[PDB]
């Protein structure tokens, strides 16, 4: 035909990206609707709605309600957010006949964007069974795994699980279809040299398995550090229980730690008889509570999905101050820049007192305090799309407030630019640049009676260079990197016992004496963090990580071990990079 030598023509141009100009002036005469519908289908390919539109009305005006015209405006209609028109459109479809398999799944999902499930399933139900009798293909695997997707938002996963195995067969994954799970898994490795239908189908398939599965571990981690003993000589060993089971979309977890807080000792000298900033030692000698160390157990229950994630539970029971904290979040994404708001109650585990509190001296006020809690929220915003480059930022502010302690408030603010210097699937290595900017009202790092013991710079100020090299194989997974920071802090002066409603009458005057010194220092500071994961058998996964901190930022140090057990059995990609479990209280 010589409409054929036409619509070939154009086709050789592809590569330049003018083409679609190209065939605008070669159909300047009567080009009937065949190559309307291909440059209307290029048009769609390529930007959408107002040419699309202006193509939709070329064709409409000498076209005889072609059902690829129609649906094209379905689809537009959808990607417009148009729900009315969009089903006034979808009903224009003529009545179904042979429709080779494309067109109906176009219009089974468009119904299924359009609130038609109690339609689209019975379209997927007469789509599936004739398009698995069809040989391997490019249709018949899409349409495969759309109907995998499509079950796996219905709410069965069994089908979806089945639905995915299968089109494997059809992609061209497999020959044979894979009878176990360790075929399965093994199957949804990632390779090097792949379509794009296929890399999809076993991210979506190895998604899907992760998420129903049942996963149970066990971690105890050593933390501190190193200062004065009696409230600051910390050595801290928790122990954590946590269970992940599939609910809906999400999974759903259940965490209960055991922690034990040693603090040391008081190193009393003036005989039998110490004085150091802490309680109220300083106005009168303390004595009887020479050791300090308490423990305790939390226990933690929350949901989370790809959308929105909430959580609830309480902090670790046996401290001399207990609370119930809380958190929520929310995550969506506005063209390339992606943001995840939350509302969330948090305990400070810097130190004893901001956590369980501690007791004074029975000699000179024997008084509950501490237990600092903050409740605030947070603005994040990340952005990547992951060829050579990555920024993310993030702003919070909470209330600092606790039992016997002086109301406080921060507002805090990190950003940071990571450069990926290697972008493969299992290597990724990333140099980049760290800002963070913090204030605080009130400065009470101080351990005296009225003060929370935390540190809280009134302005803060630090650059940190971060090197990552994140690695994975066959059956080892690490992560190995390190980050200098240069950080400058300030700090004012504060009286030593903000709250004086607590201290008694006949020291009053003595306390207004008595105020905590302010100063400012800078200096250069490093951290090293390494990560470890081995997979054992199948089903038992083992693991360990390392956190050095010493950033001048008072953060303690931590030392993890955990082993993971899989009910399933996973034998696919490792994970990049590998996931400990985070502390609840620094969640
Ligand atoms: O065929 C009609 C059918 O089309 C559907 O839309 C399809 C497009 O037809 C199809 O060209 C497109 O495939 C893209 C794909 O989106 C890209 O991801 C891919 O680029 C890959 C690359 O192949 C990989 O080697 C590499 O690792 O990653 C990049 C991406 O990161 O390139 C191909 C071709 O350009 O996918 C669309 C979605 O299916 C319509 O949805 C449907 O209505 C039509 O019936």
């Amino acid at each position: 035909l010589q409409s054929d030598q036409v619509l070939e023509t154009a086709n050789r141009l592809r590569e330049s990206g003018k083409e679609a100009e190209a065939e605008a002036m070669l159909r300047q005469q009567p080009p009937s609707t065949r190559i309307d519908l291909t440059l209307a289908d290029w048009a769609q390919q390529r930007r959408d709605y107002t040419a699309a539109r202006a193509a939709y009305q070329n064709v409409l005006t000498r076209e005889p309600a072609n059902a690829d015209a129609i649906l094209g405006l379905t689809e537009v209609d959808i990607a417009a957010g148009d729900k009315a028109a969009a089903r006034s459109q979808l009903a224009k479809l003529p009545a179904t006949d042979n429709a080779s398999l494309n067109t109906q799944r176009r219009v089974a999902l468009a119904q299924a964007q359009l609130g038609d499930t109690a339609a689209a399933q019975r379209t997927f139900n007469k789509l599936i069974p004739q398009a698995k009798s069809q040989p391997p293909s490019m249709e018949s695997a899409m349409v495969l795994r759309d109907g995998a997707k499509f079950e796996a938002q219905a709410g069965d996963p069994t089908q979806a699980l089945e639905t995915y195995k299968d089109a494997m067969v059809a992609s061209g994954v497999t020959t044979t279809r894979p009878q176990d799970n360790d075929t399965f898994t093994r199957l949804t490795r990632n390779d090097e040299k792949d379509d794009w239908l296929k890399r999809g189908v076993r991210s979506d398939a190895a998604d899907l398995y992760r998420q129903q599965d049942l996963n149970v571990t066990l971690e105890h981690d050593y933390w501190g550090s190193s200062g004065t003993g009696g409230y600051s000589d910390l050595k801290a060993h928790t122990t954590m229980l946590q269970v992940d089971a599939p609910y809906s979309d999400g999974r759903m977890f259940f965490r209960s730690d055991f922690v034990n807080m040693n603090v040391g000792s008081f190193s009393t000298n003036a005989d039998g008889k110490w004085d150091d900033n802490w309680g109220t030692c300083t106005l009168q000698d303390c004595s009887g509570n020479r050791s300090q160390s308490d423990s305790g157990a939390s226990v933690a229950v929350g949901w989370r999905n790809d959308v929105w994630s909430w959580d609830i539970g309480t902090t670790p029971m046996g401290f001399n101050v207990v609370d119930v904290v809380g958190g929520i979040s929310y995550s969506d994404d506005i063209g390339p820049l992606g943001y995840t708001v939350n509302a969330h109650r948090r305990p400070i585990s810097s130190s004893l007192l901001a956590f369980g509190g501690q007791k004074d001296s029975p000699s000179n006020t024997g008084k509950k305090w501490g237990g600092v809690r903050a409740d605030g929220v947070g603005l994040s915003l990340s952005y990547d799309k992951g060829e050579a480059n990555g920024v993310w930022a993030s702003l919070s502010g909470d209330q600092l407030t606790g039992k016997n302690v002086e109301d406080n408030w921060r507002v805090r603010w990190m950003t940071g630019y990571y450069y990926k210097v290697i972008n493969q699937n299992n290597r990724r290595v990333t140099i980049g640049l760290n800002n963070m900017i913090w204030h605080y009202d009130k400065d009470l790092s101080g351990y005296s009676l009225g003060q929370g013991g935390y540190y809280s710079p009134q302005e803060y100020l630090s650059f940190a260079i971060p090197v990552m090299w994140r690695e994975r194989t066959e059956n080892w997974s690490w992560e190995l990197g390190a980050s200098g920071s240069w950080s400058h802090s300030r700090t004012k002066t504060m009286p030593r016992y903000p709250l004086m409603n607590l201290i008694p009458t006949d020291w009053q005057e003595e306390a207004a004496r008595q105020s905590n010194d302010g100063g400012s220092s800078q200096g250069f500071g490093y951290t090293a963090r390494a990560l470890l994961e081995r997979r054992v058998t199948s089903n038992w996964f083992v693991g360990t990580a390392i956190d050095i901190q010493q950033a001048k930022d008072y953060a303690p140090s931590h030392f993890l071990l955990y082993v993971r057990y899989s009910a399933a059995g996973w034998q696919g990609d490792m994970d990049l990079p590998p996931q400990p479990l985070i502390p609840y209280a620094d969640w």
